[PDB]
């Protein structure tokens, strides 16, 4: 049918401000740091111990929540500069014969480098932080993206679906064939697989409404452009979102001046996970700052350089758009 062109016209069921007060209270970034992000801070190159902790991590989290995530991993084995290595993508879908999903991803694997001093690379920002958040999004929406269970006619065919991608970064030097494993894996299986089931002519790519990839998160005083037309009035609602909650006291050691979500956009293409997606026709929201942390593949990319106030309010404005996305 032309269920695949509902994502151009689908509209958010924006929350008012008593809703918006509840999902700020509703979200906690102690038990995030604790119980998310502190596991998944260890080194968690692709074979690594920490690339299957991490994993194991991810699933245990999913799982003990409420909703009825099912959870699929997608392992497969590629050439590298280093020799044959075995990848494994996290797939966690709410309702996955559902023909729409929002996306959202980050990849999970850290970039390998040799032991300076006696410190590793675990890559705080990239993306162990973004990973926490979509842990944290899926235990603070628990109760309401339960309801996603119950079937209705009154409500589009659309359901949450997460992705952490493994094998992101390069092992030697970013190019085409050694980056991006994972995502190049992982779009290519979705293109050639039918979706929903039986569909003549539709993939699984059809059903991605929108791909939201949240990558080198944590840092002070981030600045994300809008990069992408086609995803420009998803990225204004991020805007607006930041500027309700900053307007009605609920975000913290935030200013309109310091704002992080830009009107401007970025002269050059950024490479990163979304790229086999966009290349396909996927819209693409690409939550990833400009410039990147000062840190940025440092061995100071690490817990002590985040940023507690930061990450706590992008976890309010992203559990926000993500609800008036599903209209919960
Ligand atoms: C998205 N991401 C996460 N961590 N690093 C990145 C970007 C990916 C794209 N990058 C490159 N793009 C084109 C050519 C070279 C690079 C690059 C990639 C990795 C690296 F370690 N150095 C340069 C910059 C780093
Ligand atoms: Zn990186």
């Amino acid at each position: 049918s032309a269920w695949p062109e509902e994502k151009n016209y689908h509209q958010p069921a924006i929350l008012n401000s008593s809703a918006l007060r509840q999902i700020a209270e509703g979200t906690s970034i102690s038990e995030m740091w604790q119980n998310d992000l502190q596991p998944l801070l260890i080194e968690r190159y692709p074979g690594s111990p920490g690339s299957y902790a991490a994993r194991q991590h991810i699933m245990q989290r999913i799982q003990r929540l409420q909703a009825d995530w099912v959870l699929e991993i997608d392992t497969f084995l590629s050439q590298t500069p280093e020799g044959e290595r075995s990848f494994s993508n996290i797939i966690s879908t709410l309702n996955p014969t559902a023909k729409r999903h929002l996306v959202l991803a980050c990849h999970y694997d850290s970039k390998y480098f040799s032991h300076w001093n006696n410190r590793v690379f675990v890559g705080a920002t990239d993306s162990a932080v973004p990973c926490a958040m979509m842990l944290e999004l899926a235990r603070a929406l628990d109760k309401k993206l339960l309801s996603l269970k119950t079937v209705s006619d009154s409500k589009p065919d659309l359901s949450l679906q997460l992705i952490f991608f493994d094998g992101e970064e390069a092992f030697l030097h970013w190019s085409p064939q050694d980056s991006l494993y994972g995502s190049r894996h992982l779009a290519a299986k979705m293109a050639s697989t039918p979706h929903p089931p039986g569909a003549r002519g539709t993939s699984q790519l059809h059903g991605m409404d929108l791909l939201v990839l949240l990558d080198l998160i944590g840092a002070p005083n981030p600045t994300f452009p809008n990069f992408f037309p086609n995803s420009a009035r998803w990225f204004e609602r991020l805007q607006a979102i930041e500027h309700e909650l900053h307007e009605l006291g609920l975000l913290k050691d935030h200013s309109l001046e310091g704002r992080y979500f830009q009107n401007y956009s970025y002269g050059g293409v950024i490479q990163d996970d979304h790229i086999p997606f966009l290349r396909r026709g996927v819209p693409v929201l690409h939550l990833i700052p400009s410039p990147f942390p000062e840190v940025w593949h440092t061995m100071d990319d690490n817990e002590e350089n985040l940023d507690e106030s930061t990450i706590d309010n992008l976890n309010k404005i992203l559990q926000v758009f993500v609800l008036e996305y599903l209209h919960l």
